[PDB]
């Protein structure tokens, strides 16, 4: 999967690396990919960059938000994405990301929609197994 | 929806903050989502690492580029769409962003794809109402 | 098609530019589409917020990766994707990228997703020929 992490750079370099960390140790854990199967981009950004309410839940949150878009091929089930929510929030708490302060999406696509390099597209030709 | 404003450095902070009001209040206006359902991520570039044309269409953009990718749920019809897109470009004119300075793209998912804090999948418990 | 390519601060301005232009000369060279559907985000980040690894595949990229995101209309083949993925990496090439160091993602929508301005969806209108 590619995960977009937006997030604050009131963040240390540290503690950024860690919530990158603690996403791909879920991800590896729920969806079972591959340990090395991570791509990232972190992108930090001034507080107020950053716009997300709560869809009038009825939560604030603090300016430290943390918006992790997960991009990754069709098939999984939607119980298997509520234990990805749940497992990336838990893993980002203990490193001081608040669970009200984080918010997740998922976009997916098709294995032909992926190229890890030397324009080659592995799932297609075999190379890589297909989760 | 998660919206993607990718913008250029040039424009005042201010006037970046008032875009992505613009933008909100079209939305809320058009899609009739929660008004707090507020979720934006604003980069601003250095303009020439935005390089938007005009595919063929007979038209100059000026160097200040405001680009919009909305991520929302499949559902929405083609002409709900045609009506976001009118209603976000008149938004931005009295701001000063010119019509041919306008981009926009939608990706669609699924509201079992959405987590807004906490774990959780909201519109999949039903703590949230699916719109 | 909106393009996001991220890579690292380190690539001067110009090799940025070429990089952007030889992503693009790729698309136009496969898939015919006009040669002024041009949409492209560059987003510079230190070498520690863009991670890449391999998937288990078994090679060493540099830190100099470049991510290549595309965002198309849904409709191209798994070949002329194949085809696509082969075209980036032989023109990013010669260009001081190499192939150990590119990634490609798609993620597809429909041509009625599409505003290329004036509040206007060109796809639907007729104004712009569906590709």
């Amino acid at each position: 999967p590619l995960i977009r992490i937006d997030l604050t750079s009131d963040r240390s370099r540290e503690q950024r690396r860690a919530i990158a960390d603690a996403v791909h140790d879920a991800l590896v854990e729920v969806l079972a990919i591959p340990a090395r199967d991570r791509f990232q981009i972190l992108t930090a950004h001034d507080p107020s960059d950053i716009i997300a309410e709560d869809a009038g839940l009825g939560f604030q949150r603090s300016p430290s938000v943390v918006i992790i878009h997960v991009f990754t091929q069709a098939g999984r089930t939607i119980e298997t994405k509520q234990r990805v929510f749940a497992a990336i929030t838990e893993s980002l708490a203990p490193i001081g990301v608040a669970g009200s302060d984080v918010f997740i999406a998922i976009t997916e696509n098709a294995p032909h929609d992926w190229s890890f390099g030397f324009g080659s597209a592995q799932y297609v030709t075999g190379e890589l197994a297909i989760p």
